[PDB]
């Protein structure tokens, strides 16, 4: 049921929307505002699923994902946390690109509740 979610999203407005949805379904959300902070969070705590904005200041979702996969591999007991890409843009082989970038699923913004919750359940 209840999941620990890392949300990386640079836009404050979008952070609040996503948190409202996720908390409505009893999830526990850690919110960060860039890719560097997401990498730092993954080193400190195990999450059930990561929601990762593609375009972010300081460090984007593709770069952060690469670092996360490398770190989680380097562990004595390796782990792999699923990552869902969040993108405003959509529909032209984006999902494959995301999957090539080592992400698991994609969601277009603005986030749709049904899709968000079902994709988390698919992943976690
Ligand atoms: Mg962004």
């Amino acid at each position: 049921r209840s999941f620990e979610i890392l949300l990386a999203e640079d836009n404050a407005v979008n952070q609040r929307l996503a948190v409202k949805i996720l908390e409505k379904y009893h999830h526990v959300v850690t919110v960060v505002g860039n890719g560097e902070e997401a990498v730092e969070a993954v080193k400190r705590k195990k999450f059930d699923v990561i929601l990762m904005d593609v375009q972010m200041p300081v460090m984007g979702g593709f770069e952060a994902t690469a670092k996360i996969r490398e770190y989680e591999a380097s562990l004595p007991t390796p782990q792999r946390t699923p990552i869902i890409a969040l993108t405003a843009h959509a529909m032209m082989g984006d999902r494959e690109k995301c999957l090539e970038a080592q992400m698991d699923e994609y969601l277009s913004k603005p986030l749709q509740q049904a899709n968000l919750i079902q994709t988390i359940l698919k992943c976690a």
